[PDB]
């Protein structure tokens, strides 16, 4: 029958035997420990070693399976992603099918995980009740068996499937059989950016309720206009028989206080000429004065739900946390308590780079408080409902959560095409109602999106008027046909820019400040997706920042993404490295497209992530005189937590800080004055520095957390003093070959035919392993290299640009190289062009001064013809003899930081190893740049200007032919590169051009100046 | 007091090179014990007559941004016609430059003015990479405006008909200036990427006989 049936490419089929969906159940017979919400003896966990056999295809599973244990099964971990375990490959695809797409069919080879446990169930589970188990997630679809017999199949990888179990078990011991499918016609409307895996990757549990039971339970809260009053109604639904002194009581939790409570016996009010429901009925509860839930306060009630008899014996408990919160839109804007949200949001995949799609409590408190601390307050469920252990921790710290139903149907052509198609409503509606009907009741969830990246059918139009009549509390978005279609509460689209329209036809990408005031437009907008965080990005993030706060109706949106979906393989030598698409063999696959993390896939922060802190930040401030105003963005909270620690300081040296405790309502000012700062010694730019610091620890955060910072330049002392004249002059020595400079026990060597500083000599140590050479070009980031078009790479790409115009081939021809003795010092002058097939791309002009005090100040002017692409980098590359422990420099740190992406950065003095002068990215790009320096300290070098550096030991050349990090190795001496001007490094998408106009170098002239010296 | 600023001079050198003379000078200009601006220039006169001069100017972050940073004389000559290379033919500022095209032009000196009730800065024209004016040339990348009125005379002039032509030419090549503004005017209204705030600027000029 299974095989023949072949349930698996049958839409129509999506499960058999499979019970009602439902909130998340424990069964408790004991009402304490329901209010507590300890462990329930009638929930049992399943997880641990199970046996596994991988098949090539259903087929070949062997009949004696169900009966018993395979002798060449292995016992492995359960919850697991078989891929993980080595039995097959994983496949990283972004949008095309990892199989042909020939709906409902799937290959006849489908891998094929074959599970099973001998597990004992206690013998008065089964003389009394029911026994169910529940499997949290199986990809992608399952039959089951116990004890030889079939008992039911399910499809949907990401929402429980539960199966009554009373009939098939036996006291002591028993065997589960479980037949998983790598691929069924769920796979159709699972075709999400990630790595395509399988097994059963969530918790396996079993359930004992009683014969009658609590089958289902709402939780609603409604509230009066100033939110001081509140009624909780609760719907309770239940299965079995019903009798006449069956009672059901609803008693609501501060703590250890109740709050209210009411008890009813089962019988609903008249619904229809019919009845009512005689097996349901409402408790009504009032609440005065709520705790009200949000993401700054997560206020919680518990309400526990008891079934029970009229002379008092509990049948069973029920529960789940509360939280008074009201969700709704108003005059365009979404509001919570009445008050405009600002949504500072991440979307987040369940991923883990050694247990792949498995997800474990303590890597999800760690995401959180990572979250929280980084100044997130919301999280989009991309693209699927997670984890229900993930509801509860959002409900607990505080995150407002878009639950997403698990339909993307992306590689469709065209992207509508089941979503459009009614023979697929069956297979969606239940994707839908039963992430519903398990989370409703979470206060963490604020909207219900439809799916993500499946065009816009007459399905999502069905199944959106569906969530809006079953529950009317929570807006619905969905992304899909243009991101403001009539499915969709909220305008929500992904890579739309702050003022650039990208008119796509059909579904166009408008700016977000134009899309709100579009004609007869009213919605709130909050981009369910924006700035691309792959590799080196984030560029122009202060953008969006900038007009979510301007825009009432622009309300923020969701960083993709949180985490890099980077996997561990291990080498010959056994140590682990990073690897992404195409790692394992799998083809096609989408190489390095996902990694697109905030941080790295062990949780270690990418640079981006403080430039995303630093915007999201709830405290504005402004300065005016001697007078910070300090304005706060929280909606409930006073700051109760929080200090002004505010420090200035000249060229890096402090010269006064303090303290001022913060006492600012929400959305309220505080002014705080500065005492009069002493007057300072020396030529220099003052800088003020202030922090909100908080210290008192608190559920997401250590004591002495920051969360806000800003700087402002203060006066400003120009040195007007003359540097008293250095006695000793050095001397030209000219040679047919090389101009050479003496001071001393120093020497500085020019080529006459290159024309190049090829050398650098402090007595008999060189300085120098490459001569000091221009630099238009970097090792390409993942912005600047895009995607493939078809016959070839996208020709738009900044990286297919700068290698059609030659700019990574270019090669310089001196033009003049002159020398000349001062009266106090030796000049060389230099000309060089670079060329490419008869074409002059740049010219360099510079000037080297040497003079008695030891300082080589080197003037370079720069042309850019104006039709080759604007190049990556004004610069000037050497690579230095010396490796040195430190890096010390005054300027804008002390994180990697960009000309889009150098908000966070504050100006001041600062001092890391190298090795953190190296940004460790997965796939190596240019990496590690420090904007704003005026000074720079390496070994016995220093660099004095204006400028722009990286400092490591690789090349940009290496750093460019490397696909991995894990091959890099460090070259001899220490590369640097000093930039006087540095190209943006863009991110509203990775897959198109995105560095806005103002940081591209389309100056044409450029002029920078160095001063190069010994300390 | 950007308007009341004395320049004083820090250094001023001469040297020879192998084919030119090299003059190096440093200025700061203070009001009160405040310095508001540096500026450093090497001059270079070579064998072809022609004198590159080199600016930087260091603008002090808390003063309040110049409307300009350039140069200016009064030249002896006064010639008929003005002939650039660069935006026009009509006044054009930084920003209110769109209308103008770059172009050879070749105006009346007179049309250089732009005859304002209540006079002003007038007459500039922006992205001239040459001035020819009489037997002088300016080449580089500057905006300029060519009369007979000084600054200092537009400045102290209410009216345009109470204005006396000036003996000779006032010029004023700027490498920087700061827009005009208009949204509206009776607040600051120039935009924040048109006014003078890098803190250290860098312009050339080349001026021969041609
Ligand atoms: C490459 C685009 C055409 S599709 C683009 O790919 C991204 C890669 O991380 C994400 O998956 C986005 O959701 C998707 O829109
Ligand atoms: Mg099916
Ligand atoms: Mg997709
Ligand atoms: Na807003
Ligand atoms: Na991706
Ligand atoms: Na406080
Ligand atoms: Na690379
Ligand atoms: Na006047």
């Amino acid at each position: 029958v299974v095989l023949q049936r072949r349930d698996w490419e049958n839409p129509g089929v999506t499960q058999l035997n499979r019970l009602a969906a439902h909130p998340p159940f424990a069964s408790w017979r004991n009402s304490e420990e329901a209010r507590t919400d300890r462990p329930s003896q009638q929930l049992r966990s399943l997880n641990g070693e199970w046996r596994f056999a991988w098949f090539p295809a259903p087929e070949a599973v062997p009949e004696s399976w169900l009966e018993c244990d395979l002798p060449e099964a292995d016992t492995v971990v359960v919850p697991s992603n078989w891929q993980m375990h080595g039995y097959d490959a994983p496949i990283y695809t972004n949008v095309t099918y990892p199989i042909t797409v020939n709906p409902p069919f799937v290959p006849t080879e489908n891998p094929t995980g074959c599970y099973s446990l001998t597990f004992n169930v206690d013998e008065s589970w089964l003389q009394e009740g029911q026994t169910r188990i529940i499997f949290d997630g199986v990809n992608s679809a399952f039959h089951l068996w116990c004890n030889g017999r079939w008992v039911g199949y399910g499809q949907d990888s990401r929402l429980p499937s539960e199966f009554d179990l009373s009939a098939f078990l036996r006291a002591g011991e028993n065997r589960l059989a479980v037949m998983v499918l790598r691929w069924s016609d769920g796979s159709y409307l699972e075709d999400q950016d990630m790595w395509r895996m399988s097994g059963i990757f969530r918790d396996v549990s079993l359930l004992h309720k009683p014969t009658t039971q609590i089958s289902d339970f709402h939780v609603a809260t409604r509230f009066n206009d100033d939110f001081s009053r509140a009624v909780l109604e609760a719907e309770v639904q239940m299965c079995g028989e019903l009798r006449d002194y069956l009672r059901v009581t609803v008693s609501l939790w501060q703590g250890e206080t109740q709050v209210a409570s009411g008890t009813a016996p089962f019988g609903g009010e008249i619904i229809d000429e019919r009845g009512g429901y005689a097996d349901r009925v409402t408790l009504r509860l009032n609440v005065e004065n709520p705790k009200l839930w949000s993401a700054e306060i997560p206020n919680l009630y518990r309400a526990v739900v008891e079934l029970h008899t009229a002379d008092g014996t509990l049948i069973e408990a029920e529960a789940c946390d509360v939280g008074f919160r009201e969700v709704r839109i108003e005059n365009g804007l979404l509001l919570l308590n009445g008050k405009p949200l600002l949504i500072r949001g991440v979307n987040r995949h369940e991923h883990h780079p050694l247990h792949g799609q498995v997800m474990d409590e303590q890597t999800m408190v760690q995401d959180i408080l990572l979250m929280k601390q980084n100044n997130f307050n919301a999280v989009r469920c991309s693209h699927y409902p997670n984890h229900p252990l993930w509801y509860t921790l959002c409900d607990r710290y505080g995150l407002y959560v878009v639950d997403e139903a698990n339909i993307e149907t992306h590689g469709m052509v065209p992207m509508n095409r089941l979503t459009d198609d009614p023979r697929w409503l069956p297979a969606m509606s239940e994707r839908v109602t039963r992430m519903v009907q398990r989370d409703r009741n979470h206060p963490s969830v604020i909207i219900w999106s439809l799916g993500n990246e499946s065009g816009h059918g007459a399905n999502h139009d069905a199944l959106y008027r569906w969530i809006k009549s079953v529950d009317p509390s929570r807006p619905v978005q969905y992304e899909g046909g243009g991101a403001d279609t009539t499915a969709t509460d909220i305008i929500c689209p992904m890579y739309a820019r702050v003022d650039e329209d990208q008119p796509f036809p059909a579904v166009p990408k408008w700016s977000i400040k134009k899309w709100l005031s579009l004609p007869g437009e009213t919605r709130p907008l909050i981009l369910c997706e924006y700035a691309h965080a792959m590799g080196n990005s984030l560029g122009g993030f202060a953008k969006y920042w900038q007009a979510f706060r301007q825009y009432p109706r622009l309300q923020g949106g969701f960083v993709w993404d949180w985490v890099d979906q980077s996997l561990i393989k291990y080498d010959e030598n056994g140590n682990p490295w990073s690897a992404y698409g195409g790692d394992f063999g799998d083809t096609p696959n989408d190489r390095q497209f996902c990694m697109n993390g905030l941080v790295f896939a062990d949780r270690t922060p990418h640079p981006a992530l403080t430039e995303a802190k630093h915007q999201q930040q709830f405290f504005q401030f402004r300065l005016s005189g001697q007078t910070i105003e300090v304005t706060s963005e929280y909606l409930f909270r006073h700051s109760d937590n929080e200090l002004l620690h505010w420090m200035v300081a000249l060229d890096g040296k402090p010269l006064a800080s303090g303290e001022v405790p913060l006492d600012v309502a929400p959305q309220g000012k505080q002014l705080i004055e500065l005492p009069e700062l002493p007057q300072p010694e020396s030529a220099g730019q003052l800088w003020l520095t202030v922090r909100v610091v908080q210290p008192n620890a608190t559920a997401w955060s250590e004591a002495g957390h920051i969360s806000a910072w800003q700087q402002w330049r203060l006066a400003e002392n120009l040195s007007v003093t003359l540097p008293a004249a250095s006695h000793a002059i050095p001397h030209l020595t000219t040679s047919e070959m090389d101009f050479c400079i003496e001071l001393g026990n120093k020497r500085w060597q020019f080529n006459r035919q290159s024309g190049f500083l090829s050398q650098m000599w402090i007595g008999d140590k060189k300085q120098l392993l490459t001569p000091l050479r221009d630099q238009f070009t970097r090792a390409p980031l993942d912005n600047d290299i895009g995607v493939a078009e078809a016959t070839r790479i996208d020709p738009n790409a900044w990286v297919e640009r700068w290698k059609a115009a030659g700019h990574y081939q270019a090669e310089a021809a001196l033009l003049q190289c002159t020398a000349d003795t001062l009266a106090d010092a030796v000049l060389i002058t230099t000309a060089h062009a670079w060329q490419h097939q008869g074409k002059t791309l740049f010219i360099s002009r510079k000037t080297y001064r040497i003079d008695g005090s030891g300082q080589m100040a080197i003037t370079v002017d720069v042309e850019v013809a104006s039709d080759t692409p604007h190049p990556a980098r004004i610069g000037l590359n050497c690579q230095l003899a010396q490796v040195a422990e430190r890096v010390n420099w005054l300027g804008l740190g002390p994180q990697e930081n960009y000309p889009d992406r150098l908000t966070a950065a504050c100006f001041d003095r600062w001092d890391l190893p190298l090795s953190d002068m190296y940004t460790p990215y997965v796939f190596p790009s240019e990496n590690g740049l420090r904007c704003g320096t005026r000074e720079l300290n390496y070994g016995p070098h220093q660099w004095r200007g204006d400028f722009q550096f990286n400092i490591s030991r690789y090349s940009q050349q290496q750093l460019m032919e490397t696909s991995h990090r894990h091959l890099l190795h460090a070259e001899e001496g220490t590369w640097l590169n000093i930039d006087g001007f540095h190209m943006g490094i863009g991110g509203d998408d990775s897959w198109s051009p995105s560095v806005s106009a103002e940081f591209q170098l389309s100056a044409g002239r450029y002029h920078y100046q160095l001063v190069w010296c010994q300390k």
